[PDB]
């Protein structure tokens, strides 16, 4: 395998970390090879849960909970902390909860969350490697409690980076709080790419296109399918009830990504830097509510 940039695995990585028994889980957590029954049994489908007040309630609580184990991993990005050591606390975050690290053996993923350095676009195996004085790094948190799943990811800030770092971080930022604000019933899904291509394009980065928000409740991943580039084909139309990811992932050169060969790492193909956020978001009868929101301030952590 040919590396696309500076970065490269740092292994042997640590035993997986056990989760205790009282701590519910999702199918596919004890499957040998991380696969959902629930995800198969819907694989393919187009039809949006509107979900019920219980659901909602389940949501509400599950992305609150996410929300608090993100901010423990914003108090930790430091030079010189490993993305293991900050997987670590995400895992003890999330048992402290009373919830399941939804990442952990989805598909066989080995770790609790998910790091993304420099180059890397998503999905990031947390490892060995210390982060270094100007680094950027997403930290995408997933967590499962009582049936639901809450997701959302915020790009950080490693000491001093430079003005081009400054600048993807955030554009990316603004992107998704562009698409955010146009949310409401009524609005298409394929809409909200061409809001965040606009804004991507206007400041010189590109949208990757093989990753996509998606659908969350019940399931991890389900319908809608939302891409973040322009005169995308998503199906479907917003309505008051409808929950799902937008997490565009903007680049610095190209928008083309490769995966690295533990089958899980995505990489832009000219190794340039990419950054990402994510909210979770019901549509409510007039506009939105995110539901992954910080509480505590009206900024993501990278402002301040
Ligand atoms: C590799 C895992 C993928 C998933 C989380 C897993 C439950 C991510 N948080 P995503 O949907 O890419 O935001
Ligand atoms: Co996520
Ligand atoms: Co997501
Ligand atoms: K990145």
């Amino acid at each position: 395998y040919r590396y696309t940039g500076k970065l490269r695995p740092h292994y042997p990585l640590m035993p997986t970390r056990p989760v205790p028994s009282y701590i519910q889980r999702p199918d596919y957590a004890d499957h040998p090879l991380g696969m959902s029954e629930s995800e198969q049994a819907l694989k393919g489908t187009s039809q949006i849960k509107l979900l019920s007040s219980e659901d909602i309630e389940g949501m509400r609580l599950v992305c609150r909970l996410a929300r608090e184990v993100l901010d423990v991993a914003a108090g930790m990005i430091k030079p010189g902390v490993t993305t293991e050591e900050i997987d670590h606390a995400v895992h003890l975050a999330c048992i402290a909860r009373n919830c399941y690290p939804s990442p952990l053996n989805y598909y066989n993923f080995p770790k609790s969350c998910c790091t993304s350095v420099n180059e890397v676009i998503c999905h990031g195996i947390p490892d060995r490697r210390p982060l270094q004085e100007g680094d950027i790094v997403n930290v995408d948190i997933t967590l499962y409690r009582n049936g639901y799943h809450g997701d959302l990811n915020e790009t950080f800030f490693v000491g001093e980076v430079d003005d081009g770092a400054r600048k993807l971080v955030q554009t990316t930022y603004e992107c998704l709080m562009q698409a955010i604000d146009a949310v409401k019933p009524g609005v298409r899904y394929r809409e909200l790419g061409n809001i965040i291509q606009k804004h991507a394009q206007a400041n010189g980065f590109s949208v990757v296109r093989s990753y996509c928000g998606h659908g969350i409740h019940k399931l991890m991943h389900t319908a809608p399918n939302v891409p973040h580039y322009a005169k995308n084909k998503a199906v479907g139309v917003m309505k008051s009830g409808h929950v799902f990811t937008i997490e565009p992932m903007i680049c610095e050169g190209g928008w083309q990504d490769e995966t690295w060969p533990d089958g899980w790492t995505a990489v832009t193909r000219d190794g340039k830097r990419s950054a990402q956020f994510e909210h979770t978001l019901l549509v409510t009868d007039t506009g939105c509510e995110i539901l992954t929101r910080r509480l505590d301030s009206a900024r993501p952590h990278f402002m301040s």
